[PDB]
Order: C-alpha cells, then structure tokens, then sequence
C-alpha cells in the first residue's frame, strides 16, 4: 500500500545477481555513464550506495540513510544505528532496511519515530 516496498530494495551488486549478470554489472553501468542500460532500472544514490528496486513505482526518494535521520534529530550519526543494534524493538512500527551494510529509513517513518518521541 505504500510509498516505498522495503522489501524490494537493494543494492546494485544484488540487483545485479537478480538479473541474472555478474555481480558488478550495475556497478560498472553507473561508473561508465553506460545510460542506455541504467535507463531501464529505478535506482537512486543513497549516500554512498547506488540503491535499485525491480518495481518501478517504489519512491525510492523516501529512503534515507539512519545517518542522515540522526543528524536531522540533532543526535549523534550513529543514534539510529546503534538503537537498531542493541534496542531494535525501539524501531517496531518504524519502516527500516538494512542492507549494503548500512541501515535506511524513510522519510515518512523518521516522522512516525518522532511522534511517537
């Protein structure tokens, strides 16, 4: 119903794998400008990750890296990692992905996660 589907989020070295090519395929489009490849796929930079989904209609402008959302709380940048690692019930009801290695949330949800304080 939402947004953006967390569960059709991934990197570009698994976005890769899930088309069926070698891992850095997507990787090596987006460092070669190939844009008559990279037209076809919905994927944003997200920090330092180059994030695709294989639906189009996800809004992939609502994720944000846990990073950015601490900073935008005036915490420090691991707040959110650190509640995911050792409170993670603290982000129940709260959209969250974790993959690349790096924990997103939405913008949306950080507003849930506010409200609820």
């Amino acid at each position: 119903m939402g947004k953006i589907n967390l569960n059709q989020i991934y990197t570009a070295k698994e976005m890769s794998e899930r088309i069926g090519k070698n891992r850095n395929y997507l990787s090596q489009a987006y460092r070669n400008n190939k844009h008559e490849i990279l037209k076809n796929f919905n994927y944003r930079k997200i920090g330092g990750t180059i994030i695709f989904s294989d639906n189009p209609n996800n809004d992939l402008s609502q994720l944000i890296t846990a990073k950015e959302a601490s900073q935008l709380l005036g915490k420090n940048d691991e707040y959110f990692a650190h509640i995911y690692k050792r409170f993670p019930h603290r982000l129940e009801g709260i959209d969250h992905i974790y993959t690349g290695k790096t924990l997103f949330l939405t913008k949306e949800s950080l507003e849930v996660f506010k409200k609820k304080m």
